[PDB]
């Protein structure tokens, strides 16, 4: 006798409420969306100062979640033909011809296997400059292709690719082409003044207003941000290729498409992958110190799985993301967060919220 919306939203209540005052959290956003109807759940403040509720204009930062929109750029790029999975970043970027770096292809940037990269950029790598000098610099370390370390620097570097393949700078790519064909209309590399009023503040550890600062890469490895309404219209995309002409579609399948394992996590193109249903220490584990933080070892995918689910949490130093899908289901969820709380957190109240709504 309680209507769906409202089961949802006391399930949201129960496990995604609890988590503003346990780590003084001043906004979210939960968005859930099942069977093509959308849910959207809006809590706490977008700016504390302003006194301004979080609401459906809200602007959040994704942090890593936007190497999901830099991965279905590569997806597009290549499925245009404009890249090669096989190809090495030297035939686009000219001035790595000839260099370490070049012996590595852009799959292996985009999942993160070149074997000496880390999570970031040295601090004083800044300039385009000093970062192609890096790029000119690096020497491999561990054999190409076998060791798996988590690293912005690699797919910032892919993401350069996919932008050189295509003519224009990234964050073209994203705004006047990948945004607009996956219908995202409130979303954005950069926010234009006309914006800011909607622009969330993050909010760190000392709860004091922040947000992103300019970074190497920063666009193809951190740099999007985004609305609830937008990121249950991406979800959307990703549980409805067959809604987009065939390009897109070709370029969220690749996305979708998993390419090795660590032991019960696969590397998608920018999603992590699972066989579903998925135990809450299989998706625990995804975001552990050893698979996040550590290089780990690449195994060919052995069981690929039919019935599966994808993943993606992000931060910045301000913000907390998470995005996890269900094709099989028809369900997915996103969490918005002006200010960071533990990944397990995001996962744990994800997991709780959609293995009880009701199908």
């Amino acid at each position: 006798n309680t209507p769906k919306d409202q089961e949802i939203k006391k399930l949201v209540d129960q496990n995604f409420k609890p988590l503003l005052e346990k780590y003084d959290v001043p906004g979210m956003a939960v968005g859930v969306i099942q069977n093509n109807k959308k849910y959207e759940m809006y809590y706490g403040l977008q700016s504390v100062q302003d006194k301004k509720a979080v609401n459906s204009s809200t602007i959040f930062e994704l942090g890593s979640v936007s190497k999901l929109f830099t991965a279905t750029a590569g997806g597009y790029a290549k499925n245009k033909g404009k890249i090669s999975f096989d190809d090495t970043p030297g035939k686009y970027w000219k001035e790595l011809k000839n260099t370490p770096i070049d012996q590595v292809n852009l799959l292996q940037l985009a999942t993160y296997t070149s074997g000496n990269l880390a999570l970031q950029f040295p601090d004083e790598v800044k300039t385009d400059q000093q970062v192609l000098t890096f790029f000119k610099d690096w020497k491999p370390k561990n054999s190409i292709g076998e060791y798996r370390q988590y690293s912005n620097p690699s797919i910032g570097l892919f993401g350069k690719v996919v932008a050189l393949s295509m003519n224009k700078p990234f964050d073209q790519v994203l705004e006047k082409t990948i945004f607009p064909a996956l219908g995202l209309k409130h979303s954005y590399v950069n926010v234009p003044k006309t914006q800011m009023q909607n622009y969330a503040f993050g909010y760190n550890q000392e709860n004091q207003p922040i947000r992103v600062n300019p970074g190497p890469l920063d666009a193809p490895a951190y740099g999007v941000k985004s609305t609830l309404p937008d990121m249950l219209s991406f979800i959307h995309a990703n549980l409805n290729p067959q809604k987009y002409p065939a390009d897109i579609q070709r370029a969220i399948n690749e996305t979708h498409q998993g390419r090795y394992q660590v032991n019960t996590m696969y590397q998608a193109l920018g999603w992590e992958e699972f066989s579903y249903p998925a135990t809450l220490q299989t998706l625990l584990d995804s975001n552990s110190e050893q698979i996040v933080m550590k290089p780990n070892k690449v195994t060919a995918i052995s069981k690929e799985p039919s019935v599966k689910m994808y993943h993606k949490t992000g931060s910045t130093t301000g913000f907390g993301t998470y995005v996890v899908f269900i094709p099989k289901e028809n369900i997915g969820l996103v969490m918005l967060t002006n200010k960071r709380i533990p990944n397990e957190e995001r996962i744990k109240a994800a997991y709780a919220v959609l293995n009880a709504i009701k199908k």
